[PDB]
């Protein structure tokens, strides 16, 4: 959905935030047990999570203004 239909750049955009964030959390990852790698993950978790927070919030208020523009079941 949030992909243009044609073009997308802001869509673009946000999915590449989201794979820098996915690769954040790839070289931070808080798997281990262990308190450092645990909050290098959550750092690397929180960038990503903030930029896919960003990307769902577009797509989101596209996904609002469908559902007000068609009240269609």
């Amino acid at each position: 959905v949030l992909r243009p239909q044609v073009f997308d750049a802001a869509d673009a955009n946000a999915i590449e935030e989201v794979n820098l964030a996915y690769e954040n959390v790839k070289e931070v990852d808080g798997l281990d047990v262990s308190k450092e790698g645990t909050e290098a993950w959550e750092a690397a978790m929180k960038r990503y999570d903030e930029r896919i927070d960003r990307v769902e919030t577009r797509i989101t208020a596209r996904l609002r203004d469908q559902l007000g523009t068609a009240k269609n079941a």
